[PDB]
Protein backbone atom coordinates (compact mmCIF):
# COMPACT_ATOMS: atom_id res chain seq x y z
CA UNK A 1 0.00 0.00 0.00
CA UNK A 2 1.30 3.79 -0.94
CA UNK A 3 2.61 5.49 2.47
CA UNK A 4 -0.17 7.41 4.15
CA UNK A 5 -0.19 10.46 6.59
CA UNK A 6 -3.29 12.07 8.59
CA UNK A 7 -3.85 15.89 7.50
CA UNK A 8 -0.79 18.00 9.37
CA UNK A 9 -2.72 20.27 11.90
CA UNK A 10 -2.69 23.92 11.62
CA UNK A 11 -0.41 25.81 13.55
CA UNK A 12 -2.15 27.25 16.62
CA UNK A 13 -1.74 30.75 17.61
CA UNK A 14 1.10 31.75 20.58
CA UNK A 15 -1.24 33.14 23.41
CA UNK A 16 -1.22 37.36 23.38
CA UNK A 17 -1.92 36.18 19.33
CA UNK A 18 -4.80 34.05 19.87
CA UNK A 19 -6.58 36.41 22.96
CA UNK A 20 -6.24 39.57 20.66
CA UNK A 21 -7.88 38.03 17.61
CA UNK A 22 -10.86 37.08 19.96
CA UNK A 23 -11.08 40.86 20.93
CA UNK A 24 -11.49 41.53 17.00
CA UNK A 25 -13.89 39.15 16.22
CA UNK A 26 -15.75 40.25 19.60
CA UNK A 27 -15.86 43.61 18.30
CA UNK A 28 -17.12 42.38 14.85
CA UNK A 29 -19.71 40.94 16.81
CA UNK A 30 -20.88 43.75 19.11
CA UNK A 31 -21.29 46.45 15.85
CA UNK A 32 -23.44 42.98 14.38
CA UNK A 33 -25.55 42.39 17.49
CA UNK A 34 -26.57 46.09 18.07
CA UNK A 35 -27.84 46.46 14.48
CA UNK A 36 -29.29 43.20 13.88
CA UNK A 37 -32.30 42.65 16.53
CA UNK A 38 -33.70 39.78 15.14
CA UNK A 39 -29.80 37.74 15.30
CA UNK A 40 -29.55 39.51 18.84
CA UNK A 41 -33.07 37.65 20.22
CA UNK A 42 -32.60 34.42 18.68
CA UNK A 43 -29.12 34.10 20.64
CA UNK A 44 -30.48 35.03 23.54
CA UNK A 45 -33.27 32.39 22.81
CA UNK A 46 -31.42 29.60 22.07
CA UNK A 47 -28.65 30.54 25.27
CA UNK A 48 -31.87 30.64 27.61
CA UNK A 49 -33.42 27.21 26.08
CA UNK A 50 -30.20 25.13 25.38
CA UNK A 51 -27.62 26.55 28.01
CA UNK A 52 -24.39 27.72 27.34
CA UNK A 53 -23.82 25.79 24.14
CA UNK A 54 -23.30 28.29 21.82
CA UNK A 55 -20.54 28.02 18.44
CA UNK A 56 -20.42 29.88 15.57
CA UNK A 57 -19.76 27.39 12.63
CA UNK A 58 -18.40 30.58 10.52
CA UNK A 59 -18.73 34.28 9.98
CA UNK A 60 -19.04 36.09 6.47
CA UNK A 61 -18.24 39.41 4.76
CA UNK A 62 -18.87 41.11 1.36
CA UNK A 63 -16.69 42.93 -0.80
CA UNK A 64 -16.42 44.61 -3.58
CA UNK A 65 -13.86 43.11 -6.08
CA UNK A 66 -12.16 45.92 -7.82
CA UNK A 67 -9.07 48.34 -6.57
CA UNK A 68 -7.82 45.88 -4.10
CA UNK A 69 -11.49 46.28 -2.08
CA UNK A 70 -12.18 42.18 -2.33
CA UNK A 71 -11.37 39.36 -0.21
CA UNK A 72 -8.02 40.03 -0.10
CA UNK A 73 -8.35 43.32 1.79
CA UNK A 74 -10.16 41.09 4.67
CA UNK A 75 -7.99 37.48 4.06
CA UNK A 76 -4.80 39.14 4.92
CA UNK A 77 -6.08 39.98 8.58
CA UNK A 78 -7.19 36.05 9.22
CA UNK A 79 -4.04 34.84 7.82
CA UNK A 80 -1.90 37.01 9.85
CA UNK A 81 -4.03 35.23 12.73
CA UNK A 82 -3.53 31.77 11.38
CA UNK A 83 -5.99 31.57 9.24
CA UNK A 84 -5.69 28.70 6.38
CA UNK A 85 -7.31 29.53 2.51
CA UNK A 86 -9.10 26.70 1.40
CA UNK A 87 -11.90 26.06 -1.44
CA UNK A 88 -12.69 28.24 -4.04
CA UNK A 89 -16.42 28.78 -5.06
CA UNK A 90 -17.82 30.36 -8.01
CA UNK A 91 -21.68 32.28 -8.35
CA UNK A 92 -21.61 32.87 -12.08
CA UNK A 93 -25.23 34.30 -12.22
CA UNK A 94 -24.57 36.66 -9.11
CA UNK A 95 -21.05 37.75 -10.48
CA UNK A 96 -19.12 36.53 -7.22
CA UNK A 97 -16.36 34.19 -6.39
CA UNK A 98 -15.79 33.45 -2.73
CA UNK A 99 -12.94 31.73 -0.23
CA UNK A 100 -13.54 30.45 2.97
CA UNK A 101 -10.79 29.87 5.39
CA UNK A 102 -10.18 27.45 8.19
CA UNK A 103 -9.17 28.30 11.67
CA UNK A 104 -5.77 27.87 13.15
CA UNK A 105 -5.95 24.43 15.97
CA UNK A 106 -7.44 26.15 19.30
CA UNK A 107 -8.44 23.27 21.47
CA UNK A 108 -7.88 25.04 24.74
CA UNK A 109 -10.73 27.33 24.01
CA UNK A 110 -12.53 28.00 27.35
CA UNK A 111 -15.98 29.51 26.73
CA UNK A 112 -18.84 30.01 23.81
CA UNK A 113 -19.27 32.33 20.94
CA UNK A 114 -16.01 34.60 20.08
CA UNK A 115 -14.64 32.32 23.03
CA UNK A 116 -14.76 29.13 22.00
CA UNK A 117 -13.96 27.55 18.86
CA UNK A 118 -12.78 29.57 16.21
CA UNK A 119 -15.19 30.03 13.43
CA UNK A 120 -14.45 29.47 9.79
CA UNK A 121 -14.34 32.85 7.93
CA UNK A 122 -16.19 32.73 3.95
CA UNK A 123 -15.48 35.99 2.53
CA UNK A 124 -17.11 36.92 -0.99
CA UNK A 125 -16.53 39.55 -3.56
CA UNK A 126 -18.61 41.11 -6.28
CA UNK A 127 -17.05 40.99 -9.83
CA UNK A 128 -17.24 44.56 -10.69
CA UNK A 129 -15.91 44.33 -14.34
CA UNK A 130 -18.85 42.02 -15.12
CA UNK A 131 -21.70 44.74 -14.43
CA UNK A 132 -22.74 47.36 -16.80
CA UNK A 133 -20.48 50.22 -17.49
CA UNK A 134 -23.07 52.51 -14.80
CA UNK A 135 -22.58 50.83 -11.84
CA UNK A 136 -19.09 49.97 -12.38
CA UNK A 137 -18.50 54.05 -12.67
CA UNK A 138 -20.77 54.43 -9.33
CA UNK A 139 -18.77 51.99 -7.46
CA UNK A 140 -15.74 53.15 -8.74
CA UNK A 141 -16.60 56.82 -7.70
CA UNK A 142 -17.30 55.47 -4.03
CA UNK A 143 -14.18 53.58 -4.38
CA UNK A 144 -12.10 56.78 -5.16
CA UNK A 145 -14.02 58.67 -2.06
CA UNK A 146 -12.38 55.61 0.05
CA UNK A 147 -8.73 56.11 -0.77
CA UNK A 148 -6.74 53.43 1.20
CA UNK A 149 -9.08 52.37 3.22
CA UNK A 150 -8.95 48.60 1.67
CA UNK A 151 -6.10 48.76 3.78
CA UNK A 152 -7.70 48.80 6.56
CA UNK A 153 -11.17 46.49 6.40
CA UNK A 154 -10.92 45.23 9.59
CA UNK A 155 -10.41 48.46 11.36
CA UNK A 156 -13.36 49.07 10.09
CA UNK A 157 -15.40 46.39 10.55
CA UNK A 158 -14.98 46.76 13.95
CA UNK A 159 -16.17 50.10 14.10
CA UNK A 160 -19.36 49.86 11.77
CA UNK A 161 -17.74 52.21 9.70
CA UNK A 162 -17.69 52.62 5.94
CA UNK A 163 -14.76 53.47 4.35
CA UNK A 164 -16.00 55.28 1.38
CA UNK A 165 -18.50 58.34 1.37
CA UNK A 166 -22.09 57.77 2.74
CA UNK A 167 -23.97 56.84 -0.92
CA UNK A 168 -26.82 59.13 -2.31
CA UNK A 169 -29.96 56.85 -2.47
CA UNK A 170 -30.10 57.72 -6.59
CA UNK A 171 -26.57 55.45 -6.41
CA UNK A 172 -28.39 52.31 -3.83
CA UNK A 173 -31.09 52.55 -6.64
CA UNK A 174 -29.14 52.03 -9.70
CA UNK A 175 -27.26 49.01 -8.26
CA UNK A 176 -30.42 47.51 -6.26
CA UNK A 177 -31.73 47.25 -9.22
CA UNK A 178 -29.03 45.45 -11.18
CA UNK A 179 -27.23 43.64 -8.31
CA UNK A 180 -28.94 43.58 -4.93
CA UNK A 181 -25.49 42.20 -3.27
CA UNK A 182 -23.43 45.38 -4.58
CA UNK A 183 -26.17 47.44 -2.91
CA UNK A 184 -26.15 45.76 0.13
CA UNK A 185 -22.24 46.32 0.32
CA UNK A 186 -22.59 50.29 -0.52
CA UNK A 187 -24.43 50.50 3.08
CA UNK A 188 -22.87 48.27 4.64
CA UNK A 189 -19.09 47.69 3.65
CA UNK A 190 -16.82 45.21 5.85
CA UNK A 191 -19.75 44.52 8.33
CA UNK A 192 -20.23 41.16 9.46
CA UNK A 193 -22.95 39.94 7.25
CA UNK A 194 -24.08 37.13 9.35
CA UNK A 195 -22.72 34.55 12.16
CA UNK A 196 -23.36 31.03 12.45
CA UNK A 197 -24.65 28.73 14.94
CA UNK A 198 -23.64 25.14 14.97
CA UNK A 199 -26.76 23.17 15.72
CA UNK A 200 -25.14 20.14 15.89
CA UNK A 201 -22.60 21.62 19.07
CA UNK A 202 -26.22 22.25 20.86
CA UNK A 203 -27.18 19.58 23.67
CA UNK A 204 -31.13 19.81 23.77
CA UNK A 205 -33.06 18.40 20.96
CA UNK A 206 -32.71 21.41 18.80
CA UNK A 207 -29.34 20.51 17.92
CA UNK A 208 -31.13 18.99 14.82
CA UNK A 209 -31.51 21.06 12.75
CA UNK A 210 -35.05 20.68 11.51
CA UNK A 211 -35.91 20.62 15.20
CA UNK A 212 -34.23 24.08 15.51
CA UNK A 213 -35.92 25.42 12.48
CA UNK A 214 -39.21 24.90 13.80
CA UNK A 215 -38.04 26.31 17.17
CA UNK A 216 -36.93 29.60 15.50
CA UNK A 217 -40.50 29.43 13.26
CA UNK A 218 -42.40 29.44 16.52
CA UNK A 219 -40.75 32.03 17.96
CA UNK A 220 -42.02 34.27 15.90
CA UNK A 221 -39.16 34.42 12.95
CA UNK A 222 -39.24 33.57 9.39
CA UNK A 223 -36.79 31.86 7.38
CA UNK A 224 -34.75 32.38 4.39
CA UNK A 225 -37.83 30.46 1.69
CA UNK A 226 -35.61 30.19 -1.71
CA UNK A 227 -35.07 26.70 -1.81
CA UNK A 228 -36.86 25.68 1.27
CA UNK A 229 -36.09 26.61 4.36
CA UNK A 230 -33.24 23.98 4.78
CA UNK A 231 -30.44 23.79 1.93
CA UNK A 232 -29.20 20.33 2.32
CA UNK A 233 -26.04 19.68 0.11
CA UNK A 234 -25.83 16.70 -2.73
CA UNK A 235 -23.49 14.33 -0.24
CA UNK A 236 -26.74 14.88 2.06
CA UNK A 237 -24.06 16.49 4.91
CA UNK A 238 -24.12 20.37 5.20
CA UNK A 239 -27.70 21.35 5.79
CA UNK A 240 -28.33 25.10 6.51
CA UNK A 241 -31.17 27.28 6.97
CA UNK A 242 -30.87 31.24 8.02
CA UNK A 243 -33.05 34.02 9.10
CA UNK A 244 -34.71 37.10 6.90
CA UNK A 245 -32.09 39.75 7.33
CA UNK A 246 -33.18 42.71 9.37
CA UNK A 247 -34.08 46.04 7.63
CA UNK A 248 -33.38 49.69 9.15
CA UNK A 249 -33.84 53.11 8.32
CA UNK A 250 -30.71 54.51 6.61
CA UNK A 251 -29.98 58.46 5.97
CA UNK A 252 -28.02 59.11 2.37
CA UNK A 253 -25.88 61.47 2.04
CA UNK A 254 -28.78 63.69 0.05
CA UNK A 255 -30.94 63.44 2.70
CA UNK A 256 -33.37 60.89 1.85
CA UNK A 257 -34.26 58.29 4.41
CA UNK A 258 -34.92 54.87 3.04
CA UNK A 259 -34.98 51.24 4.52
CA UNK A 260 -32.05 48.95 3.68
CA UNK A 261 -31.00 45.19 4.64
CA UNK A 262 -29.00 44.88 7.31
CA UNK A 263 -27.98 41.37 8.22
CA UNK A 264 -29.12 37.59 8.88
CA UNK A 265 -28.30 34.71 10.89
CA UNK A 266 -27.56 31.47 9.86
CA UNK A 267 -27.99 27.71 10.94
CA UNK A 268 -25.65 24.96 10.01
CA UNK A 269 -25.65 21.07 10.80
CA UNK A 270 -22.60 19.39 9.70
CA UNK A 271 -23.03 15.85 9.29
CA UNK A 272 -20.76 12.82 10.66
CA UNK A 273 -19.26 11.52 7.23
CA UNK A 274 -19.14 8.08 5.60
CA UNK A 275 -15.60 6.82 6.92
CA UNK A 276 -16.65 7.64 10.15
CA UNK A 277 -20.65 6.20 9.97
CA UNK A 278 -20.11 3.35 12.33
CA UNK A 279 -18.74 6.12 15.22
CA UNK A 280 -20.62 6.13 18.56
CA UNK A 281 -22.23 9.68 18.58
CA UNK A 282 -20.69 10.18 21.77
CA UNK A 283 -17.40 9.76 20.04
CA UNK A 284 -17.97 12.74 16.84
CA UNK A 285 -15.77 15.40 17.03
CA UNK A 286 -16.06 18.46 14.51
CA UNK A 287 -13.23 16.78 12.11
CA UNK A 288 -15.49 13.50 11.71
CA UNK A 289 -18.36 15.82 10.01
CA UNK A 290 -18.36 17.32 6.87
CA UNK A 291 -16.19 20.53 6.48
CA UNK A 292 -16.58 23.67 4.58
CA UNK A 293 -19.01 24.52 2.29
CA UNK A 294 -20.95 24.32 -0.65
CA UNK A 295 -22.19 26.14 -4.09
CA UNK A 296 -25.83 24.91 -4.30
CA UNK A 297 -26.57 25.91 -0.64
CA UNK A 298 -24.46 29.14 -0.38
CA UNK A 299 -26.26 30.57 -4.00
CA UNK A 300 -29.51 30.62 -2.20
CA UNK A 301 -28.19 31.87 1.63
CA UNK A 302 -27.04 34.94 -0.54
CA UNK A 303 -30.60 35.86 -0.61
CA UNK A 304 -31.68 36.16 3.09
CA UNK A 305 -30.66 39.89 2.05
CA UNK A 306 -32.92 40.09 -0.84
CA UNK A 307 -35.75 42.74 -1.67
CA UNK A 308 -38.24 39.28 -2.24
CA UNK A 309 -37.22 37.45 1.16
CA UNK A 310 -37.42 41.34 3.04
CA UNK A 311 -40.91 41.92 1.59
CA UNK A 312 -42.60 38.65 1.77
O1 LIG B 1 -24.67 36.09 2.18
C1 LIG B 1 -23.29 35.89 2.20
O2 LIG B 1 -22.59 36.84 2.16
C2 LIG B 1 -22.67 34.49 2.28
C3 LIG B 1 -23.67 33.40 1.88
C4 LIG B 1 -22.97 32.05 1.75
C5 LIG B 1 -22.74 31.40 3.11
O3 LIG B 1 -22.45 32.05 4.05
C6 LIG B 1 -22.88 29.89 3.28
O4 LIG B 1 -22.76 29.13 2.28
O5 LIG B 1 -23.11 29.40 4.40
NI1 LIG C 1 -23.11 31.22 5.89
Amino acid sequence: AAASAPPAPADALPKGADSFFRTVISNMEKVYLSRNPTAKTILELVRSYDGDHICYDHFAFRTFGVDGYGIKSLAEFFTDFGYVPREELRFPAKKLRALWFSPPTNDGYTGTGVYGPLPRIFISELLVDELSPQSQDIIQKYIRTSGKGNKHATLASTSGELTWEKPIYSDFQVLSRESEYAAWTLVNGYALNHTTISTHRLISDIRSINKFNKFVEDNGFKLNSEGGILKVSPDGLLQQSSTVADSALFTFADGITESIPRSYIEFAERLVLPQFKDLPNDEVNEHHRRDGFEVGNADKIFESTSNDQLTR
